[PDB]
């Protein structure tokens, strides 16, 4: 003879449950899925369901709503963790729960923050607060302790109708506009008004146009057959699987010399220290340069310092023609941002002085500078970067240079095995290409190796988890796209006059 369906806690429950739904939803919007309308569903259900909350109410829906996305979007980290951590499956459950609990903080702080600001439910509140809001609490994200800015619903537009939208102001761009599009959508349905309705339609089809953009120049004069060679190599201290590593790379090179003007094997391709493979290393420049070839490949640098330490460095290095292969050239780049979890774990240094010397691992990874030259090689200029540093549009903007010819990353997502995350981390890689408007050529151990075209789409491409050699023409491409010229300044221009504009009028509703 009550309703405990309809109480007040009840009726907030139902909300967390639906914030959990719609949260998940989201990773659809992301490869291999790629329905980029779900990252539209997904962020209604964030802007409604806070709609006349109390903040801490709030910050519980958007908290799990990140549940949700991250909960289901990255839980393929497990792969890793569960084939070679050592560790209890429940442990390694809780582990995963624990990462997504993590991000799930920055969701429910936007939300918390959003509700306490802009309670009434107005297009102030989701159209010009929200997306500032959002820009914030996702730049934390993906900066606090290193960060992880992994699933960022902008790049679900990368064969969407948004897509022009990133060379101009960057991938940022594109989620500043899909929060803002999605919070006008919540808002026509919960006021059942068809004015936000139409407003949101006209702003998400404005820069339909842009997608036909071409803000570079083809160069076929600099045509030429570029050759990636995909090991499949598993996961690993024997010289013996060293040799057979090196035979498998050497043999499905050797007849692409004089034909493949650019050879690239990935990501610590060669799993032996630099200095232990001179003779290899300068006999394969040699081969390379008496036919006309040039070779790209990832190798682990541990180099003697000053100091007489050695930074350990995982590192790309050149040989054959135009990029003569030495100890001591600078044709050559070292990782700067390592993977968390990955290469270090964070707060690491902090807690160093009472870790016992026989727990600490062997060795640890160094960090190369921020800012490198390109790659040189056979007269091409490689912008270049290493696994998950591609995710990172600006880091890999501020290392572009306008003379560079192609885009270079080489990675080992062989860790996560047929899960979505390879998936996710290519789609990530592809929107640099659109970003900088360059080809990109994906060089990996077994996880989706390709050539993107200078708008982002696939030009070529091998299948996963096969030992094999995508071999193809690509052509180098010139121009600046505005996002190349200026970075995201210009979003975050836009970020703090929304923001100011939001900020002044919630404190003038007080008081
Ligand atoms: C029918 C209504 C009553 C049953 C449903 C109860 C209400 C909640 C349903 C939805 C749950 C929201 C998701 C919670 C997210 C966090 C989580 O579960 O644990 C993560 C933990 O590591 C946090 O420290
Ligand atoms: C080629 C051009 C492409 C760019 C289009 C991007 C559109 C988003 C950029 C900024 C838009 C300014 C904010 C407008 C929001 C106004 C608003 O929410 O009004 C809703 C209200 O009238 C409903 O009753
Ligand atoms: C207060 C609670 C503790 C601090 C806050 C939680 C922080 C997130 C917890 C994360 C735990 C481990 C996450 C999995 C890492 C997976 C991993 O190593 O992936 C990279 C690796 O495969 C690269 O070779
Ligand atoms: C550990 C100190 C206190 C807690 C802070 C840790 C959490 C903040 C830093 C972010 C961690 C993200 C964890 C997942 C990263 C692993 C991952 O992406 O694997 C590499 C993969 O992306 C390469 O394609
Ligand atoms: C962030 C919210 C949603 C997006 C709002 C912004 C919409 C921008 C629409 C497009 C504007 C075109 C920008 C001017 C580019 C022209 C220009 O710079 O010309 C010189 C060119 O060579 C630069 O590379
Ligand atoms: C008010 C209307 C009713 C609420 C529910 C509708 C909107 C949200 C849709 C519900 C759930 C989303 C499920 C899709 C995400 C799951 C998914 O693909 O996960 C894949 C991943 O776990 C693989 O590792
Ligand atoms: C890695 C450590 C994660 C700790 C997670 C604590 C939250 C447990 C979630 C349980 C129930 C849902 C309601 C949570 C509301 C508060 C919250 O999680 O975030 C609030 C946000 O303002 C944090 O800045
Ligand atoms: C596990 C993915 C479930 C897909 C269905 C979406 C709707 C349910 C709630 C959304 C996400 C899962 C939330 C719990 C945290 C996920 C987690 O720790 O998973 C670990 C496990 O999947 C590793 O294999």
């Amino acid at each position: 003879s009550h309703m405990a369906f309809a109480s007040l806690i009840e009726r907030q429950r139902i909300r967390l449950l639906l914030a959990l739904l719609f949260g998940a939803c989201g990773t659809l919007a992301f490869s291999p899925y790629d329905v980029w309308p779900a990252a539209i569903i997904s962020l209604m259900g964030l802007q409604a369901l806070t709609f006349n909350r109390r903040p801490l109410q709030s910050a519980a829906i958007g908290f799990c709503w990140g549940f949700g996305l991250f909960g289901s979007g990255i839980n393929w980290v497990y792969v890793s963790i569960a084939t070679f951590g050592g560790m209890p499956g429940p442990v390694n459950i809780f582990l995963v729960v624990l990462l997504a609990a993590y991000l799930s903080l920055y969701t429910g702080l936007f939300a918390g923050v959003l509700s306490r600001l802009w309670p009434k439910t107005t297009w102030l509140r989701v159209a010009i607060a929200a997306p500032a809001l959002w820009q914030v609490t996702e730049f934390l994200r993906g900066w606090v302790l290193t960060g992880f800015p992994w699933l960022q619903f902008g790049y679900s537009q990368i064969d969407g109708p948004l897509k022009g939208l990133a060379p101009i102001m960057g991938v940022e761009a594109i989620n500043f506009l899909l929060m803002m599009v999605s919070g006008l959508l919540a808002l026509a349905l919960v006021k059942r008004n068809w004015r936000p309705l139409v407003v949101a339609v006209v702003l998400f089809a404005l820069p339909f146009p842009l997608r036909y953009i071409q803000w570079f120049t083809p160069q076929p004069e600099k045509t030429i057959q570029v050759s990636m060679v995909q090991g499949d190599i598993p996961q690993s201290w024997d010289e013996g699987q060293l040799l057979n590593t090196l035979k498998i790379y050497y043999n499905a090179t050797a007849p692409l010399m004089g034909k493949s003007s650019l050879i690239i094997w990935p990501e610590s391709a060669i799993t032996d220290l630099e200095i232990n493979q001179q003779p290899f290393l300068k006999a394969l420049d040699g081969e390379l340069r008496d036919k006309g070839s040039s070779l790209v490949t990832g190798i682990v640098d541990a180099r003697l310092n000053k100091q007489n330490r050695y930074d350990t460095y995982n590192t790309i290095i050149t040989l054959g023609k135009g990029a003569p292969y030495s100890y001591e050239s600078a044709d050559r780049y070292n990782k700067n941002h390592l993977v968390p979890f990955g290469e270090f774990v964070p707060l690491e240094s902090i807690l160093r002085p009472l870790a016992p010397f026989f727990d600490l691992p062997m060795s640890s990874f160094s960090r190369g500078p921020y800012i490198q030259p390109p790659l040189s090689a056979n007269g091409i200029e490689l912008t270049a970067a290493i696994c998950y540093e591609i995710i990172l549009g600006e880091q890999v903007r501020d290392n572009f240079r306008p003379d560079t010819d192609y885009l270079l990353t080489i990675s080992n997502d062989a860790w996560f095995g047929k899960s979505i995350g390879p998936w996710q981390h290519f789609q990530m890689a592809r929107m640099r290409a659109l970003e900088l408007a360059r080809p990109l050529l994906r060089s990996t151990n077994n996880g989706i190796t390709a050539v993107i075209g200078p708008q982002g789409e696939i030009q070529a491409m091998i299948p996963q988890f096969t030992r094999e050699v995508l071999t193809t023409n690509v052509t180098p491409t010139t121009g600046l796209t505005p996002y190349a010229r200026t970075g995201n300044w210009p979003l975050w221009v836009l970020t703090a006059l929304f923001g100011f504009a939001a900020v002044l009028m919630s404190l003038r509703q007080r008081r």
